[PDB]
């Protein structure tokens, strides 16, 4: 096969980033077989010199003169840095004059939390460098590509980031789901615009057979690794339902806190004066053990103690609690009284090794073709698609027909539920956080206030002009109950003090601040890699900011909402509403999943304000009046509090993670 | 180096049907010249030697040895004579030793008639020819690949099959449409049992520039021969239109056909004889001349004359006609008075020029990559598809980037109707066509008897047993408004029987009369090619039959049901279903589209039986009954008059064509 390719891509030149290792070396590699010249790029330099040599050496072998020009590296490559980037394409114009193919290959696992538990920072850091630095590429090729006459971008996404119309819940990873779902609704939308010149498509494997798989040197393969985090987020979900069940039947915080604090499961189980729910918490702690390890011990490592104490903070547990109200945030990890020793294991790695078989059998069960691609038959499968010139605008599964089955699909919403329901919201608290959708918040805060007869709705705005918009929609009356705070730090410090203020909301609907931009490639006016980043923090981390304080919240139902597009427009910005419509649905429908197995139980849903087809887009006043109304209805819908799940298993799913186009 | 791709094919035996030409010829060269071995079959010994000669010269001056017993032929192989396509698979296995691929690409255009106007034996020939024939192939290759431990076939469909979760109408080529979904939705649903060894996927190129498209000899480009039949049909509809009007305003059908029979646009135009809606259309037809062409001069010819008639027979507008109820159908074409010359041209052959350039730049203005693919083009990316091992499910789009948008997505139903919509149906007729499904049909009837107060329930039934089964089912009160009608001959007949004897129906529901098999590629007891056959009668056909005479009554709604799978069931029935849903979709969207275009503008509506998640399918009793429950309301939903398009064009579009699962 490696020898009888040399005809395939003959003088094509290729930009590959995360070109040191797995499918990324081996794209490389052939490419290289196939007759192309190769800009590897990495982070690491050592890996990427022994990736380049080893392909030099077969070159020479099936016997291409002058191998060492045709195939060039460039090291420190970090794909979350603009300026590193930027060295990548300057390198390959140096090295070859031009460039015919971008494979945005380069990715991180990322935080590996529940949303819940996740920094901002590491989900900025994951979007950014699987997702933003893809559009910093095609930014600055796509360009030449064009003025050349020909390219080809090609995003390697994940089967996890789900597939046209289908969203899939990847729990635990939703920074990671968020940025391959990006990936490849980057290529549902904007490839119209990249065309007629590029080609622009992804792939979307899912696990792949290789070292990184099976774990090397001294590391734990992947299905260990998830494992491992299973274990983990099971102890520390199992320790705070405990802690909130007993704060909920009136139990003081600082009470559960330094009964926790003792952190002995022995001790625990049967002293009278540990409540219930921790007596019952230790019993089934004791019972979890090896003879080895240390958890049937021990309740708590730093680690997880530190993760709850932050949960039960941000739900704003701690507001009446002397010691706790004022702790520094940087001693979370230091308030147990005893400690597992360093000496054993926390976990048992029997339970870990049958946790990863649970998950290794769970991928296998599902591929039609009965074993997981190798790196090398994806990398194969890339280059034969890499050589096609009639598809663009579609996501190939290299996958080994992986196939997990589920009915997270985009909805467009006719229906509605009971007055009885819609009662319910009688005297509770909503907040609307949003800045320039004037007619839709201005709707939803009637429908609450005046139709739902809700005491309160606090709009969580930018700016004192955005809240006065609002308001001067809305008869006198039903203004009496909108109470305005204008986000002064960010918006979680505004949920905080939202709740410090005016106590537990009951629907939360999230809505961006901004408009979205009415550009993508125009030569005249491009929107700019730090533009696209923008759009990115406005549309997909708000949300994230907002679900992340919103998830620990008892009682209360999450709304998310994707952007409109301003009647009459023609311009990409339709691209872009379609663009966050698929990422931010890989969002909802991963922490639906997760809020499940929270003790908080918090439903999320999301409502779309673009339709998929532009011609379809409400046209007049009255169009735009009933899309307005129908707006507020899907907000009810699924912000009132939900009925029976026990009703029924069909309808209990219908109300979580949906994602609903009005 | 050049050229040298060998790597991909090298050995590798493929069957290609229609592998003379088209597409086909270029896959047959392609593979050729990759190293593989070709058996090509098509219907003319002489095509099949110039392509084989053309690829044996090739194959030699690249360098190849042994080349004569490489490439090979098969002559007399027609899609539409099964016999025929297992000797071409006997013919590879003779020649090479064993199959590796199979390229299902023969296939014809079809009836290229709307769905009222079509035949059931052309309906028959292009799903035998085009999906029934790709069904015969992989039941006897499927067994070859699987022993040999590897194999992959290939569905060559269209992108006018639609793609996975998204209908595409494709007005006048309904029976082609839904040959074309077939091929794919038998990818999507079967490729799970044709694994492991097996990969099993599609492609969808577009129009594709070639001979075949651009026309040779005199034999008109297909965007020229769409053109005429667009002239010919809106002609149709514009003669048939203005009769039903005046027929609705009381004028008697014997008085507009002999009218029209005088077939002389200044005549009627002018006449105070003929009914206003006789001389608006003369008027309009006089105008739409060229100098040349005669259909100003004659609103018909023959032909088109033909079908008026039998439109109107078909919608029972002859049962109080003396002359015309008794009229034998074979004199359809005959009852002119005056027919156009056959030295001139009915059409103006100016008109055909703008429709098919019309035609040509829709198509063009939706291409993502600008330019229509080759033959040449679509050949080889598919050559590369063959070549990856890691896909399977899918359908390859290599079409340009062709993007038709559309909202024809399957929803799963949660919603309702206002009562006063409902009570529209109080007093009116309800036909449900059935025979199996006893649970569904009785809470149907019983829904529209008792919540809805229709006067009358007419169950067509295949047996006087499956009627007594329902009946048993209803309350003695509710069952006086149930009517019995058993099938004598065929549904088109039961259709003109109800009738003719209670009245024009408001509501027919159409469900099919036998359960699927519960078999497809188990190597004990498989499911045949003549069982397959029977399904595809029992599940596509048996709805074509009751819509083209449905979509000819007035202030009627159609409402189509695709299958149920047995609780508990843990066999293929559930993948049948899944196929059956996707490929009577592509029916559904279609026929919406023609049926706006005719007068009778009757709604077409799918409701599916069966989840898309195994799981997700009900369990127990209670679940059971909640699914038969809401099966009736959907039914009610789409079944129950509808509000304006004027009320609403985002609703009025939601409630046409949709696919809604219970």
């Amino acid at each position: 096969f490696s020898e009888n390719i040399t005809g395939l891509h003959l003088g094509k030149v290729a930009l590959i980033t995360g070109g040191s290792a797995g499918i990324g070396g081996q794209v490389a590699r052939l490419l290289a077989l196939a007759g192309g010249k190769v800009m590897m790029v990495a982070r690491r330099e050592s890996e990427l010199a022994v990736a380049r040599a080893r392909i030099v050496s077969e070159l020479e072998d099936i016997g291409f003169a002058g191998v060492e020009r045709r195939v060039q590296t460039l090291a420190n490559v970090d794909v979350s840095n603009f300026e590193s980037l930027k060295g990548a394409v300057d390198a390959t114009l140096k090295a070859f004059g031009r460039i015919d193919y971008l494979i945005n290959n380069a990715g991180v696992a990322g935080a590996e939390d529940m949303v819940v538990d996740m920094g901002v920072d590491a989900w900025d850091y994951t979007l950014d460098a699987n997702l933003v630095s893809n559009y910093f590429l095609m930014h600055h090729v796509a360009p030449l590509m064009k003025a050349q006459g020909s390219g080809y971008i090609l995003n390697v996404s994940s089967y996890f980031g789900g597939e046209k119309y289908l969203a899939v819940a990847y729990p635990n990873r939703a920074d990671y789901a968020v940025s391959k779902a990006g990936q490849r609704a980057m290529v549902e939308s904007m490839a119209r615009y990249l065309g007629p010149e590029v080609q622009f498509n992804a792939i979307a494997p899912g696990p792949v057979d290789g070292d990184r798989l099976s774990g090397t040197g001294g590391k734990p393969g992947l299905f260990e690794r998830r494992g491992k985090l299973i274990l983990e987020n099971k102890r520390l979900n199992a320790v705070h339902a405990a802690a909130i069940k007993a704060i909920r039947r009136g139990v003081r915080v600082e009470a559960v806190l330094a009964r926790l604090a003792r952190n002995d499961t022995v001790k625990m189980s049967h002293d009278t004066n540990n409540p219930r729910e921790l007596r019952e918490l230790a019993l089934a702690c004791a019972r979890e053990g090896d003879g080895t390890c240390t958890w049937d011990q021990y309740l708590l490592t730093p680690q997880i103690a530190a993760a709850l104490v932050s949960r039960l903070r941000q739900a704003g547990l701690f507001l009446d609690a002397p010691e706790w109200s004022e702790r520094p945030v940087t001693e979370d990890g230091d308030w147990l009284l005893r400690v597992p020793p360093e000496d054993a294991p926390f976990l048992p790695a029997d339970k870990i090794a049958a946790e990863a078989k649970k998950v290794g059998g769970g991928v296998l069960s599902k591929l039609y073709l009965g074993k997981m691609p190798t790196e090398h038959d994806v990398a194969q499968a890339t280059v034969f698609f890499l050589a096609d010139r009639a598809v663009s605008g579609e996501t190939f599964m290299p996958s080994g027909g992986l196939s997990v089955e589920r009915s997270t699909t985009e909805r467009e919403l006719f229906g509605s539920p009971k007055q009885e329901r819609l009662d319910q919201m009688r005297g509770k608290t909503v907040w609307i956080i949003g800045e320039h959708l004037v007619d839709y918040l201005a709707e939803t805060a009637r429908a609450f206030i005046e139709d739902c007869h809700a005491a309160n709705v606090v709009l969580i705005t930018r700016t004192a002009e955005g809240f006065d918009a609002v308001e001067a929609q809305l008869d006198e009356d039903v203004a009496q109950s909108l109470t305005s705070l204008v986000v002064s730090s960010d918006i979680e410090a505004a949920m905080d003090e939202a709740l410090s203020q005016w106590g537990r909301p009951t629907t939360i609907l999230s809505t961006p601040f901004t408009a979205l931009p009415g550009k993508l490639f125009e030569a005249q006016d491009p929107l700019t890699p730090d533009e696209f980043r923008e759009v990115v923090a406005d549309n997909l981390t708000h949300h994230f900011r907002v679900s992340r304080r919103a998830s620990l919240y008892d009682d209360c139902q999450l709304v998310l909402t994707s952007p409109d597009v301003a009647m009459g427009d023609k311009s990409p910005a339709f691209a872009l509403a379609n663009f966050i419509k698929t990422t931010l649905h890989a969002f909802t429908a991963t922490l639906a999943v997760e809020n499940e197995r929270l003790v908080h139980d918090v439903p999320v849903n999301q409502i779309n304000l673009t339709r998929r087809v532009q011609s379809e887009e409400p046209r007049d006043l009255d169009e735009h009046l009933e899309e307005v109304r129908r707006f507020a209805r899907a907000v009810l819908l699924v912000g009132a509090p939900l009925p029976d799940a026990e009703d029924s298993r069909y309808r209990a799913r219908i109300y979580r993670g949906m994602s609903m186009t009005v």
